[PDB]
C-alpha cells in the first residue's frame, strides 16, 4: 500500500476492505416484514431532493433513491469502473472489473468479474469516500475519492444530482506501465416509473466539448420521447482531459448481452473503438463506456477527473401529484440537461473539495475529540441525502417563493417530517441548512388548524378516529405513497391527534429554530406564534385532573405509545414545562404581555406539582398512574435537555437533574450488556430491564445521542461519549451489528434491529451545539 500517501484520506474515515465478509450481522427483529438489504452498503452520492445512488464498499451501484421516497436494492452490474494495466516488454495486459462480485444470470460474462480479496479498502467519511485499489497482479496502484457537493449554507450545489470520482494512479515499480481506467454506465432511462416497454426508445450519444485546456468527453443516455413523465429524463458519464492521458468512448454496448462487444477491446489494449451509434434499442439494454488511457513511467503521479449526473426532473407519489425537483432551478426542467450538470461538476470539482475540506476541518482539527466520535458524526449525515429526500420546485402544471421540504422517517414507515422524530433528528438541518429547517417548520405552522373530520380506522386497535383535529399538530406531512405535503397524517397505527407530547414539541421546535440561528429572526416567531399559542392552549384542555400538567390516559398518548403512560409522565411533563418557558420568552419577543403572564402563571403551578408527583429522591419516577411508575426512563427529562439548548435555565433543580443523569447512567447505559449498546429506554430500580413493553427493552440510537448531549452540557463528559460510544460501536465497529449507512431507530440486547434507515439518529448533532 505505497498509494495511501498520495492522497489525503482522514483517520477518522471508516474503513472495510473490499470484499470482506462480516460474519455478525444484524437482522430485523419484529414479527411483521420489513427491509434488510445486507451490510453490503456506502456512502450514498446525490444531493438534496436529486435523487440518490448507494454505491456499496465492493464498488456496486446497488441502492438506488434515484424514486423518490423509494428504496430499491439491487445492483446494476453494468455500472463499473474497470481497469487495464500492461507492463513494457510484456506481451499481454491484464484487465479487471473493480467490482468483488459477479453477476447472477449470464449478461456479461466476458467481462473479469471477482476483484479479490485483501487488494483494497473503502473508506467513507461523507459527503466523501474512496476506494484503494492495491493488487500483487496490478503493478500500477489505484485511489479514487468519489463525492457530491454536499456543503452547509449552502442550497445549490447541495441539490445537484452530480458525483465525482476523482482517480489517483502511481508507479511503485521499476518499469514503465501503459494503464486505462473505464467508466461503464446503462442507460437506465425506464429502471422504474414506466409501465412498459421498458427499454423502448432508449438511446446514447458522444458530446466532445472541445476548448482551450479543457476537453471534455461525455455519453448522453436518454430517449428519444420528449414526454414529461418521471420516467424521463438523462444519464451522463463523462471524464476531463489532463496532461499525459488521451480519451477513448464507445456509445453504445448491450448490456442485456455477454458484454465482449465492448470487452474484446478494452482487454486488449485499454483503447476502445470511438463508434458513435445512436440508433435507439426496442428491448436490448443498452449503454456506454468512457477511457482514459495513459503511460506511467516509475515513480510517476497522474490524476484523473471522471463524473455521473442524472437528469430525472420529475418525481411522482403516489397520489398522482408531480412536482419539479429542487435542482431544475440552475438547470431546467425539460429532462435534457445531464450534459451541462456532468460540465459543472468537471469543471469545478477542485472548489467544491475545499469548501467540504472548509466544513469539516473545524472538528477534524479538534484533537480533544476521539476519531470515533468524528467517524459517527459525519457518516450520519448520510441520511439527509439518503432518506427519501423531497424538496420541490414547482408542481408539474400549476409560481411561488418558497420550495418545500420533506425528509422519511425511514422507508418502513413512509411518512415525511415525523414530528417526534425530527425533534431529535432535525439538529443538523437547523445547524448546518437552517433555511431549509425554518421552512419545514412553517410548514408545519400551516397545519395547526386544519380541520379533517373524515374518519379513518385505526390499526392497532380498529377503532374509528378523526384524521386530524382544529390545534393538533400532525404526525407528519403525508406519504410518498399517497401526497407528501397536502394530505398530513399519513399515519395511521394510531391517532395522534390525542397524543400529550407533539403539540410541546412543535413549540420547543420553534424556539430552538430562533436560538440556533442566533435569536434575530423575528419574522421567524411572527409567523408561527399563534401556531404556538393555539397548540398550548389545547393541550391544556387534557389537563383533568387540575395540576396545570395534560394527563396521559393510560392508551397509546405519545411517542413510546405501546409504552403506557398514565398521569403527570416525567416525558410529556418535562416537554410541557419547557414549552411553556419557550413561550414565555416568545411573548417577551413579541411585546404580547398576555401570553407572557399566562404561560408564565401555567409554568409555576405546573413547575411545583411536577417536582411534587415525580421526584423521589434519586430519579424522576416514569410517571404517577402506571404499574411500571418507579421504571428508569432514559428520556425522563427531554424537557431539560432542550432547555439547556435553548438557554432557558432551569426547569428542575440543578442538583436533581444531576442525580436523574448519574442514574440513567448507572442504570438504563452500565447495567444493560456493560454499557456498550447505548441507554436501554426503561430500566427497574432493582436493575433489570422493564419488560412491560417491547420498546422499553430496545435502546434507540437518537435517544441515546440525544441523551449524550445531555450528559455532555452538564459537565458529565465520560459518561456522555461512554453512553454515545456503543451506538457508534454497534453501527460502525468490527465487532458491532453492520448498520453502517443505514443506522436504525431501534435494537434488543442482542442487537437485532427495528427500521433501517431511520431520521432520529442524526441527532447526534446535537453534541456540537
Ligand atoms: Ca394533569
Amino acid at each position: 500500500d505505497k498509494i495511501s500517501h498520495k492522497i489525503d484520506i482522514p483517520d477518522s474515515a471508516w474503513t472495510i476492505g473490499i470484499g470482506e465478509k462480516f460474519k455478525n450481522a444484524g437482522h430485523p427483529n419484529v414479527k411483521y416484514p420489513m427491509i434488510d438489504d445486507s451490510y453490503v452498503q456506502g456512502a450514498p452520492l446525490g444531493g438534496f431532493g436529486a435523487g440518490t445512488i448507494g454505491r456499496t464498499y465492493n464498488g456496486g451501484f446497488s441502492r438506488w433513491h434515484l424514486e423518490i421516497g423509494k428504496n430499491k436494492y439491487t445492483t446494476v452490474y453494468a455500472n463499473q469502473f474497470s481497469v487495464f494495466q500492461k507492463v513494457e516488454g510484456n506481451k499481454d495486459g491484464v484487465a479487471q472489473v473493480l467490482y468483488a462480485g459477479e453477476p447472477e444470470n449470464g449478461y456479461l460474462s466476458s467481462w473479469k468479474w471477482d476483484y479479490p480479496k485483501e487488494s483494497g479498502m473503502y473508506y467513507a467519511l461523507y459527503p466523501n469516500s474512496w476506494y484503494t485499489y492495491t493488487n500483487k497482479d496490478l503493478p500500477v496502484q489505484l485511489a479514487v475519492k468519489q463525492f457530491s457537493p454536499i456543503i452547509p449554507y449552502n442550497y445549490k450545489e447541495t441539490s445537484y444530482p452530480v458525483a465525482v470520482f476523482k482517480w489517483t494512479a502511481y508507479n511503485p515499480t521499476n518499469k514503465n506501465v501503459d494503464v486505462s481506467i473505464m467508466f461503464t454506465w446503462q442507460n437506465m432511462i425506464g429502471f422504474f416509473g414506466k409501465q412498459v416497454n421498458v427499454n423502448s426508445g432508449n438511446f446514447n450519444k458522444i458530446i466532445k466539448d472541445k476548448s482551450k485546456d479543457s476537453e471534455i468527453v461525455a455519453a448522453v443516455m436518454g430517449n428519444i420521447s420528449n414526454d414529461n413523465e418521471e420516467w424521463n429524463g438523462e444519464y451522463s458519464i463523462g471524464v476531463k482531459k489532463v496532461p499525459g492521458v488521451d480519451i477513448s468512448y464507445k456509445a453504445k454496448f448491450v448490456t442485456t448481452g455477454d458484454g465482449s462487444d465492448l470487452w474484446h477491446e478494452f482487454s486488449k489494449n485499454g483503447i476502445l473503438d470511438n463508434k458513435d451509434d445512436e440508433t435507439p434499442t426496442k428491448q436490448d439494454g443498452i449503454g456506454s463506456a468512457i477511457a482514459v488511457n495513459f503511460k506511467l513511467q516509475p515513480g510517476q503521479t497522474i490524476e484523473v477527473p471522471f463524473a455521473l449526473s442524472w437528469d430525472l426532473p420529475i418525481m411522482k407519489f403516489g397520489g398522482g401529484d408531480k412536482w419539479y425537483k429542487m435542482y431544475t432551478k440552475y438547470f431546467g426542467k425539460n429532462g435534457k440537461n445531464s450534459f451541462a450538470i456532468l460540465k459543472e461538476a468537471l469543471n469545478n470539482y477542485q472548489k467544491w473539495e475545499k469548501m467540504i475540506d472548509d466544513w469539516q476541518k473545524p472538528i477534524l482539527s479538534n484533537k480533544s475529540k476521539p476519531d470515533w466520535y468524528k467517524t459517527a458524526l459525519f457518516n450520519e449525515l448520510y441520511y439527509l441525502a439518503d432518506g427519501g429526500t423531497a424538496w420541490e420546485n414547482g408542481k408539474v402544471g400549476e409560481k411561488r417563493t418558497n420550495n418545500m421540504f420533506g425528509l422519511l422517517e425511514c422507508f418502513d414507515y413512509n411518512y415525511y417530517e415525523t414530528l417526534d422524530v425530527r425533534f431529535y433528528g432535525s439538529f443538523p438541518l437547523v445547524m448546518l441548512w437552517p433555511d431549509i429547517e425554518k421552512q419545514v417548520m412553517r410548514q408545519f405552522a400551516d397545519t395547526i388548524n386544519v380541520q379533517d373530520s373524515s374518519e379513518f380506522k385505526v390499526g392497532s386497535n380498529g377503532a374509528m378516529a378523526v384524521k386530524k383535529v382544529q390545534g393538533m399538530i400532525p404526525h407528519d406531512l403525508g406519504s410518498s405513497y399517497a401526497l407528501p405535503w397536502i394530505k398530513i397524517n399519513a399515519y395511521d397505527w394510531q391517532n395522534p391527534n390525542i397524543w400529550k407530547d407533539l403539540n410541546s414539541k412543535y413549540v420547543l421546535l420553534v424556539y430552538r429554530d430562533y436560538v440556533l440561528t442566533g435569536k434575530t429572526d423575528k419574522e421567524f416567531l411572527k409567523y408561527t406564534w399563534k401556531s404556538v399559542k393555539t397548540a398550548l392552549d389545547k393541550l391544556k384542555e387534557m389537563d383533568k385532573d387540575n395540576d396545570g400538567i395534560p394527563d396521559n390516559e393510560g392508551i397509546p398518548d405519545q411517542t413510546y405509545a405501546t409504552w403506557s403512560m398514565k398521569g403527570t409522565s416525567a416525558y410529556c411533563g418535562s416537554l410541557w414545562l419547557a414549552a411553556l418557558k419557550a413561550a414565555q420568552e416568545i411573548g417577551k419577543v413579541l411585546k404580547d404581555n398576555e401570553a407572557y403572564i399566562k404561560y408564565n402563571e401555567w409554568y409555576k403551578i405546573a413547575q411545583q406539582n411536577f417536582e411534587k408527583e415525580l421526584w423521589n429522591g434519586e430519579y424522576y419516577n416514569f410517571d404517577t398512574e402506571s404499574d411500571h411508575k418507579d421504571s428508569i426512563m432514559a428520556d425522563q427529562l427531554a424537557g431539560q435537555w432542550y432547555a439547556d439548548i435553548l438557554r432557558l435555565g432551569d426547569i428542575l433543580p440543578k442538583d436533581h437533574v444531576q442525580k436523574a443523569l448519574k442514574k440513567i447512567y448507572e442504570f438504563n447505559v452500565m447495567k444493560f450488556e456493560n454499557g456498550k449498546m447505548g441507554a436501554v429506554n426503561g430500566m427497574r430500580p432493582d436493575g433489570i430491564v422493564d419488560e412491560s413493553d417491547i420498546q422499553a427493552q430496545e435502546v434507540w440510537t437518537g435517544v441515546t445521542y440525544a441523551l449524550a448531549s445531555f450528559m455532555k452540557y452538564r459537565g458529565m463528559t465520560e459518561e456522555a461519549y461512554n453512553t454515545a460510544y456503543g451506538v457508534y460501536k454497534m453501527t460502525y465497529d468490527k465487532s458491532g451489528k453492520g448498520y453502517w449507512f443505514r443506522t436504525p431507530e431501534a435494537w434488543t440486547k442482542d442487537g437485532n434491529y427495528r427500521a433501517s434507515m431511520y431520521m432520529r439518529p442524526l441527532s447526534i448533532w446535537s453534541m456540537e451545539v
